[PDB]
């Protein structure tokens, strides 16, 4: 209402659109809106951090793109686009009679996909992917000191790495370390789900010393299992995401388990004065709470780096990485082995309409004039796992897909773990 | 139903009552029931930990005493007794025709207060307060190593104590340290509520250095504010208790703030090899979750000690204390200054119906001039062992000031806990 009055005042050329927050009509303009023209208040920044990468079961966005709220949204008909524009924002930026006439338009493209690009009150700002990448470096509200850079040990003095992996899953971290050719002295890995235990047991040939519950693990265990050189882990993102229909809480269950990672990180950290190279990685999903993200950034004492897997793989897997691994910030490079098109990951006899899959038009494959799910071995190919990685035991397809989806993106974790070759021995 | 068939088999003398779990009828009998005769399964132990000290707005118990569940409970008419027995348990242990006839009895006592104390299928075990005290030493499910005992520093080498207090409130901890006569070098205190800030500012004469929110305190702040010798804290129990009608969550809000205490504890802890005496106390309420209590015990790496203030003061203020303060286990001694009766804590011209008041239709506890009346604010200060007129600082309402008093630690309990710190730090 106040939004709409302010945009009415703007169309008279009495107020600049860049001096007003186009999301909620707030005068407290600190930022500029990254995609479109207007200002941006800080409450709308927190709402934009929480809500922008939230998608319904549909596959399309949970809320509007402009204000991250709205009442009734307008879904885009363009292929591979999932954006939604609520009716209240289109009443402003396009006009109060053009939303109703644009609903009647059956092939309707949204304004991020509009072939023309320019409109009367709304124009699309040009370097919007660059500003979307800079928008997460814009999160300087949590200001910290940079992670301590340790000087590289000489190549003759390097030793095999020792990894404490919490929330191991299907042993993605050890698989990536072997893919880099780093010698692994030992790989301690706590995990509870039997199927993921079994995947790692078979695929890594009994090298992994499997552990009980993380909460059961104490500091004495951490001391007696040798000094650790790399401590990795990722919080469960089954309840933390908006994709699960059963969102009874947000940081019941999953948050607890984060604090378990926090405690065993301190337990594995060498003392001050012990200048031996130690490293740690935490992972979480982007569709998360702001105060959640703050509390995580404060406890781990570090700024999160967002890394989307689209730059290197065929999925849309945007994940926050806290850590002190050198070159965590540096831009991602996709090797020729990595498949950037979904069609390359498909089996033979199958053709994909999509170029990317949003796993967080339900079934993404046209085969034999019929709509079908990605097969399990294809999902393995999509994240960059080796072929037939999860065919170990006699488990169902629904469970095995669910076992694959939770996992870290393999070229992303390769990109992250790659400078550790400078610090430890090679095969 | 099954448990009712089980009790039927017990009254035929085919099964012992001590081989069955009288709460829910489970055959997995690990423990014995502490108050009455029968076994006790572990799930019922967890339900007993959570539910036993939960009281309604009535003042009486939230659930049945026997099974911690039940459907419709029977409240006890005896004075100062707040127990409830659900109809389904009395169908067994007294008989299926005696519950109905015992409702009709208008002066009805319960079976922990029964003059006879010996009924047909239900008898009362004799050393039940001893077994209630031992029942919290029976919580060895969370087994840990004992807290490290540091050897005492000589009396000529002692220095004034430095306290980092989180969730200070009305500065109970510094007041108790001054009551003991310990020299305090500095008292940093984080606190958000203005009224509790103000109480501390006036009652402790600007000595307290006040911080903003606990979530704004970094490790850099902990390093630059001097080494700390004693870190204390207590989580909010407004939402965590069952007394608040608005229980939307359990460890939303309050749970966070616990971890803030956890982090700043690690930030204030000296390194390994730095053998200087460092101490810490955390406090929480007893009407809490089991897995909650587990997670807290695991993070703080210690076994809780339940301490009820009834042993030293006029309230029932049963609280868990985690810590490494020496003699945290040892039994409580009530000095002659402490008032064990409620009547002594009353003003003149007022006479109490109760001997103890616990506040987390006899809702108002005082019979004055043929009329029922709340405890006055200065009396609530006397009940917890605060000095007289402790909270009369600023122009604040009575409801707010009572609410400001009720959250606070019990002063002779905290005196009992802090007392061996005199052996480690300087005196006035
Ligand atoms: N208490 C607990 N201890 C260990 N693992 C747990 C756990 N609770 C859940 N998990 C498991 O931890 C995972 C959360 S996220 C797993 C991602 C992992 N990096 C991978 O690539 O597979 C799930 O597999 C979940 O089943
Ligand atoms: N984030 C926060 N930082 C500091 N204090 C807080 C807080 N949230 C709540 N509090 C306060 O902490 C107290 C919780 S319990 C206070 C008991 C205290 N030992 C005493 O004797 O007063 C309440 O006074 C509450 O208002
Ligand atoms: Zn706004
Ligand atoms: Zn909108
Ligand atoms: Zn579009
Ligand atoms: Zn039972
Ligand atoms: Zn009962
Ligand atoms: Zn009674």
């Amino acid at each position: 209402r106040t939004r709409e009055r302010l945009v009415y005042e703007v169309r008279q050329k009495c107020r600049n659109i860049e001096d007003i927050c186009i999301s909620c009509g707030s005068l407290n303009v600190t930022l500029e809106h990254p995609l479109f023209v207007g200002g941006m208040c800080q409450n709308c920044k927190n709402c934009f951090l929480e809500c922008a990468y939230q998608y319904d079961d549909d596959g399309y966005q949970s809320y509007c793109t402009i204000c991250c709220g709205g009442r009734e949204v307008l879904m885009c008909g363009n292929n591979n686009c999932c954006r939604c524009f609520c009716v209240e924002c289109v009443d402003l930026l396009v006009g109060p009679g053009a939303a109703q006439a644009a609903i009647k338009e059956d092939p309707w493209n949204c304004y991020m996909c509009g072939h023309k690009g320019t409109y009367g009150l709304l124009r699309r700002r040009e370097d919007w992917p660059s500003r979307l990448q800079m928008f997460f470096a814009n999160n300087h509200d949590q200001e910290f000191d940079p992670p301590k850079v340790y000087p590289p040990v000489p190549a003759e003095k390097r030793k095999p790495i020792r990894v404490l992996s919490l929330f191991d899953g299907i042993a993605t971290g050890l698989l990536v370390l072997k893919d880099l050719g780093i010698q692994v002295d030992r790989y301690i890995a706590s995990e509870v789900c039997e199927d993921s235990i079994t995947v790692g047991m078979v695929r890594h040939q009994g090298k992994i010393m499997y552990v009980g519950d993380v909460r059961s693990v104490t500091q004495k265990h951490i001391q007696e299992w040798g000094p650790f050189d790399l401590v990795i882990g990722g919080s469960p993102c089954n309840d933390l995401s908006i994709v699960n229909p059963a969102r009874k809480g947000l940081y019941e269950g999953t948050g607890r388990l984060f604090f378990e990672f926090y405690r065993l990180l301190h337990d594995a950290r060498p003392k001050e004065g012990d200048d031996r190279p130690f490293f740690w990685l935490f992972e979480n999903v982007v569709a998360m709470g702001v105060s959640d993200k703050r509390d995580i950034s404060r406890f781990l004492e570090s700024n999160p780096v967002m890394i989307d897997a689209k730059e290197v793989s065929a999925a849309h897997r945007a994940r926050y990485f806290w850590g002190n691994l050198p070159g965590m910030n540096r831009p991602l490079a996709s090797t020729v082995n990595d498949k950037l098109e979904l069609q390359e990951c498909l089996e033979h006899g199958r053709i994909a309409k999509f170029s990317k899959v949003r796993t967080i038009q339900h079934f993404p494959v046209f085969m034999n004039e019929k709509e079908d799910i990605l097969w399990c071995t294809e999902m393995e190919r999509v994240f960059g796992f080796p072929v037939h990685y999860t065919d170990v035991s006699n488990m169902s397809r629904l469970a095995r897909q669910r076992l694959l989806g939770r996992s870290w993106s393999v070229p992303v974790i390769r990109h992250l773990f790659a400078p550790l070759k400078e610090y430890f021995a090679c095969v």
